[PDB]
């Protein structure tokens, strides 16, 4: 198998030592590093490079991602780059994608990849405990998403859409690297894309856990613009009913990572005051009354009690129709919008508990999920 | 729809209030009981019948069970006999099954059927928190043998494969009660049947949380005997990969659920002990040695320490291959294996905690999956 | 034993039926309601009265509450005629009071405190669990000040010493009632009185746990200011080392207390940027720079990272120094700091989970007591 | 400080490390270790000592125990050797004990010790999170004991009142080994003496949490039958009320040790019905009927469900009547009796999960210090 390390700007202890625990795996025959820019990351990989793959016989290699995509470039044309040489220039069955920045990966992660690779599956995307604001991207936007737009299908049941460690195989990696779609997604939606085309194309799945969670490196707004984008991007594709998809059954969370906090509170009602336009002010006409007068009080005053649920799936709409990739105005509104909600299910869900807040979120697909099977 | 409640001796008050839950309810258009024999209970919902119909405006009727399989006259008579009428002798769309001694029975569990049941969904099956060491003949005999069997298939995925409280879709009643299979079932095989045969059609499942639990009426053996009888029966049966199957998230346990016990451990020591025979202890001899062994020391003591995860897959095999339906020496037999893996279960992992318990229960369906593909 | 209900503005039936337990209590052999003023559920409980004691056969009887302090005519002045009453007109052994709001209350609480009494302790306690965000002026109030200024002492260590439920023997009431400083304690200071003097003058206490929490109706600023202002008064006391001190192990908190929100935070947020004045700008002056700054931002926008556990303790002090009781400028800066406080709490501390949330508060006193110690 | 560690048979690196951990300490000023008998640990030890206090430049000794007191010369002599050696020896004003055993050892434990001891008290006890099943000699005979004979007290508040890990100061230490009672408690019986003499000297106590739990080497007999004469011994004597005694706060349990299971079950049920004797049965006569039927039913088959809570307090009081140590056949009788008492506790409780447990345990020592003082 093929192991890939995308990355951008990282310690480079920290990559150095995932590298070497994937090349002293027996089922690892390669290591590939794929870099966005020739830094001190990059050279730090290089040089360690002949050493690791001469201590482990498994071989070793660093590369610039390719260009190959038409938006941002960014984590995409990294993972494409990776897909093109595994497909390319390399003879190997499977490919492992891992996030560089991880600081609690062990030879574990191959393994259970690995067997439930031999079981059969073309995906297997591995998942982790999360704290309970974490993940407000993959929950307000990606899942909520699939929710609202695939209501009978597999896609809003995946754990983790936009999680980078996966393990799939080549004809499944084939299949990808062929469509256009994922092609031309460099930038953050990458990860989107793997998601969506997989399941659209019936490919079977298994979900992974990893009970130990993901410890990493701890912007935001960019990724949150490129993955709504992407959704957007798809919303008019049609998709059959489920392939195989089944899911490791988790344990219990974790206590350190039930106990910690997604984010700085005062300083986001800060920023929920700042950067305005009289554009932005105007657009906001285009959404209903409710989130429209709400997020004007924010001009003066955090206000965030009026976009629950049912608001954001009306907002999510709105901006399904009219929000322009690229317009600073929009992405500011989507960041601002996005961020009252955050704001509410932080104030209103979280705070009643770890739990609580889970049967919450799920519990919101399912009604996200039947709401859109009534129009 | 139909909502059906199959009884044989119960409180009168428990299942006429079940009763009038159900003709009140805004979706159900007839209510069915199916009785056993024509005794207190049965007399106690005659006379109640015009009554709660004239109060509601659903009609609501008893009816014996009929004849129709060619095992014990058990529950199978009864369900199929549901069955037979809804599907001859009435126009309506979907039918329910709700066990008559339940107590916790509330407008809610219909309505989340019928949701699902709109989302398109063929079999609705609802599951419920439960103690740890309840359910052991679901974990230990349904669960258990449908991964040693089938184990790529969704049949050991299905939370509460002998659950009585399901919705299923007209075509998927009549798709049943053709079978010739599922109808001579008349004992406690049929909940088993019903799962088998569903999924091995491609019915889409999905299964419903009822959060609150299933507090009901607090035989066993003929249980224990019969659910085995049926999955022997089906052994050689061939099933296809997964069609949809979908499950709803579930909540943490309630507190009074996860704190109470299943049974009487020192009555279960001492009937450990009883009904030997000579002939037993000779059946003895076509299990491996740890069980032969063990299982003879209880004639003097209490002994199930041996009794652990791999021995019990070895002891099911040999059961599968050589149990006698009916031969009151297996069945003898099978009672006091079980009982040992109980045990075990019980000092080895339930008294670690309801968590514990609940991930080695999971991770012991793997384990099984897993040994099977292997031969 | 006599048991108290003090009440204001209440309804009816919720006070009606707990003193319909409290008369129909064995022990119990009269039932004393005190009425802030004769309003229609003082007339409610007047008609209901002879009633009541005629089927129990134990007398019960409303009065107006007396003016015996000198603060505000409050909850004070409500309890300590009923301290009069019970020693000048009465014969009995033991007072109950229960404030009159509460909807869970059951004969139970009257046993355990009877119980407990029989055991010799002369002050009986009783403790709830709690929501993570509730009792902030119990925490962030009453028990700090005690942490503060009396550390080797028993103070800090008693649970809920805001707690309106509690016995007193006859000689621990006279002892209160006795004392110039409780009798003058007319307003909400009251229950801080009580629980400083009886600690004061070495009074054995025993502190009851009720598992099911205490249910009642859902001023803030009134209870906030004189509460801290009971503690001002205190400040140059001495008290002895630890007389007897005992407390029932509390059970898991109930989930349905353990899920619950204390307060609305955008409501919080914006009541912070009201009622400004250039006098409380001004006062600010008196406190270190972080908290000076700090709350001087909040006339543009919220801010309260600044008001961590150490800052919070030197503003403490500064308040012990300088906090004029009346002046309505003190009274507002003092509400916001506390509410600075409360919000830093929630966002740091409670949206980790109830038990990190107790683990803190409970580290937080000893490291205020150890600070303490060390000047 | 002296800091103290009593030896028996145990794995030199274990000890050796804990050695280490203590004489790096800043506050530690000299180790003594103290052996049993001329063993290897001991020649481990004898080697090793130069080598670390060169290191650490605090000294550290070995020495064989002195036999002091009149009973099987056991740990008792080992810790009253070290409190001889400590006052005579010595002009160190505190001393700790901990077990050679512990694998959880951390200068943590020193540090907090060390400063409650500065802040005044006279005794420190350190005490752990516990497996529901561990402890049983602990929680059915020293707590039961102290909460059957001296209810008003503080005795059967103490968590740990077997506890080998513990501080005191110069003047405690003096007065217990100055006392007959105290030297003369040669076995086990030394830790039970401890923490009785101390309470009734009113000598003041804190108890230390330690969160990690206390991870030690995994006699149970000569153990139970020890503890248990010690209690019998102390019967006749007098207590006055409590001193000061305060408990840190306990945090959540460390799962790995929720999860644990204290004992082998099966074997356990058999050893029941093992060693009897014909003048044990004889022996029952002078026990309620409940339980002499009840533990005569185990020359055949394991039975306990008799001896639940009031049975084993009336069972309590007949052993402290009756009970002959040094007598065999009292010695294996009292063996089974609280086999009995652990087997239902198990069955009936521990089962229920970790916390039911913890209320159960604690409202047990409640029931009984009531039933106490009732008579
Ligand atoms: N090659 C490449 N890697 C990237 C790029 N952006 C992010 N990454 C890497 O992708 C992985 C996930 O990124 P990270 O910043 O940790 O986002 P996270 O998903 O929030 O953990 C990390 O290894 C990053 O170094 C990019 O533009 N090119
Ligand atoms: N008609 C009919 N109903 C039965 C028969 N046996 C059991 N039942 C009913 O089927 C439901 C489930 O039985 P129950 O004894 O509660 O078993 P359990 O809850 O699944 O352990 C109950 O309503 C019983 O009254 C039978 O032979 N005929
Ligand atoms: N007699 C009298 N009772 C009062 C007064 N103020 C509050 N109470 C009562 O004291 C009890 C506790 O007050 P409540 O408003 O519920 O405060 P809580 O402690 O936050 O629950 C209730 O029974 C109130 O009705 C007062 O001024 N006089
Ligand atoms: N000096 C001495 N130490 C002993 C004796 N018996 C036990 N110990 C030590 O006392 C400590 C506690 O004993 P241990 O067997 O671990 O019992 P437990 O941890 O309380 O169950 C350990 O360090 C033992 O090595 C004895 O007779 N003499
Ligand atoms: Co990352
Ligand atoms: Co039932
Ligand atoms: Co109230
Ligand atoms: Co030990």
């Amino acid at each position: 198998s093929l192991v890939v390390f995308p990355f951008k700007h990282e310690h480079p202890e920290v990559l150095l030592h995932n590298v070497r625990v994937a090349a002293a795996h027996p089922r690892v025959h390669e290591v590939l590093c794929i870099g966005y820019e020739r830094d001190q990351t990059y050279e730090a990989v290089e040089r360690a490079a002949p050493e690791i793959s001469r201590a482990t016989g498994t071989p070793v290699s660093v590369r610039l991602q390719e260009r190959l995509g038409t938006l941002r470039p960014g984590k995409g044309d990294g993972m494409n780059t990776a897909l093109r040489y595994f497909l390319e220039e390399t003879q190997w069955e499977r490919i492992h994608f891992y996030d560089a920045d991880i600081t609690s990966f062990g030879p574990d992660w191959i393994t259970k990849a690995e067997e439930a690779a031999d079981f059969g599956y073309g995906l297997v995307r591995h998942y982790f405990p999360r704290a309970s604001t974490d993940a407000m991207i993959t929950w307000m936007i990606t899942r909520t998403g699939f929710a609202l737009l695939w209501p009978h299908t597999e896609l809003s049941w995946i754990e983790q859409p936009l999680g980078g460690e996966l393990l799939m195989r080549r004809e499944v990696a084939a299949m990808l690297y062929e469509d256009e779609r994922v092609r031309r997604r460099s930038d953050w939606g990458i990860d989107t894309l793997y998601t969506f085309v997989t399941v659209q194309q019936g490919v079977s799945i298994y979900e992974c856990y990893i009970p130990e969670g993901k410890a990493h490196r701890l912007d935001l707004r960019t990724m949150l613009v490129e993955c709504f984008a992407a959704i957007q991007s798809l919303q008019h594709e049609v998709v059959g009913q489920p392939a195989i998809h089944r899911q490791e059954h988790p344990h219990r969370v974790p206590v350190h990572i039930a106990e910690r906090v997604g984010y700085d509170v005062e300083a986001t009602l800060h920023r929920l005051m700042q950067h305005w336009t009289p554009r932005q002010v105007e657009l906001l006409e285009l959404f209903t009354t409710p989130v429209r007068e709400g997020l004007r009080t924010c001009q003066r005053r955090p206000a965030f009690n009026f976009m629950d649920e049912m608001a954001w799936a009306a907002t999510y709409h709105v901006l399904l129709e009219h929000f322009q990739p690229g317009d600073p105005d929009w992405e500011e509104l989507l960041f601002k919008l996005w961020t009252t909600r955050v704001l509410n299910y932080t104030m209103t869900v979280a705070l009643r508990g770890y739990d609580y807040a889970q049967q919450y979120l799920y519990r919101m697909l399912g009604r996200y999920r039947y709401q859109a099977a009534l129009e």
